[PDB]
């Protein structure tokens, strides 16, 4: 059962473990790069890195996928945009009015799949 | 209390976003370093970095806390432990028979709070 629990006090500035994202892309997502950790292969070209602010999170996202992840775009709650990066294959699926918590997946020479954990609002 | 969705195909090798953890600690946790990214202050002493292996996840965790995070220790499904790090203040809470998915929190000069996202078995 998926859940969360908070320990500690009320001080400080919020942070997420998911602190930055970049991709390598061409026709597909060759790689997704999460906090600088690379998942996938070395093809395509490297995107800029998106670094989240305190309290900033992915609120909406569009993922195109087939056998692999074709394309990623997202928007944050601060209205900032990442992508689209990738190609035009697959079909699109969207998350709307969410808070993304984690990005897991599977990768080889490319990014095969994503398993996105999020809160739905 | 949260959900997940999968996108893409069945190829490649699985990965988890949460792949390394270190802390700075004294009396409290001054900081937590997740996938290399520093959250918190510059006090205390830097712990070794725990780098997760293939198929490894936190299955047991004990956090002491009050206004801040006083102490952390955890064990993985593969029997590999981190800590205890920190002090003996606050009060203790344990999660067990879990799979930790993400660590968020809040931090200033110290680690004020941790929000642990997990599957509960
Ligand atoms: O993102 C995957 C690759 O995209 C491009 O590769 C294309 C290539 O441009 C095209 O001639 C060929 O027919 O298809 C491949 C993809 O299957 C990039 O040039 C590569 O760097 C990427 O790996
Ligand atoms: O998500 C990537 C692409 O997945 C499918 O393409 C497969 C195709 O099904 C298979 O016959 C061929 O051998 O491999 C390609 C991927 O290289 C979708 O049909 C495409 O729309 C996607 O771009
Ligand atoms: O991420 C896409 C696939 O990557 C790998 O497949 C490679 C294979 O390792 C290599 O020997 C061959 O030359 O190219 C293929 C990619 O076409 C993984 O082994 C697959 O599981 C992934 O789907
Ligand atoms: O982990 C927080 C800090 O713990 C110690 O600081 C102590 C200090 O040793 C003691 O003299 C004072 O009375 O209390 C503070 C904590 O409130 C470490 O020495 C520091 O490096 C840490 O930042
Ligand atoms: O988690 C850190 C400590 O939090 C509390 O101590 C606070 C106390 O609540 C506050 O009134 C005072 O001003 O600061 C101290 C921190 O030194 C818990 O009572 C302690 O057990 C915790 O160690
Ligand atoms: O993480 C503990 C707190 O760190 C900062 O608090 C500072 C504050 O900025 C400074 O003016 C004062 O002198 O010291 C405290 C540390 O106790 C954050 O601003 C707080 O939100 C955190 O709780
Ligand atoms: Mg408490
Ligand atoms: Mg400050």
């Amino acid at each position: 059962s998926l859940t969360h629990r908070k320990f500690g006090g009320s001080g400080g500035s919020p942070f997420s473990g998911l602190s930055s994202i970049a991709v390598r892309s061409g026709s597909y997502l060759d790689a997704i790069i999460i906090d600088g950790v690379h998942h996938g292969g070395s093809g395509g070209n490297l995107s800029p890195t998106f670094t989240f602010g305190s309290g900033e999170y992915i609120s909406n996202m569009t993922i195109r996928s087939g056998d692999y992840i074709d394309n990623i775009s997202f928007e944050t709650n601060m209205g900032r945009r990442f992508g689209p990066y990738g190609g035009s294959g697959g079909s699109a699926n969207t998350l709307s009015n969410v808070k993304v918590i984690q990005i897991n997946g599977s990768a080889g020479d490319y990014l095969d799949s994503l398993d996105i954990y999020y809160e739905q609002y």
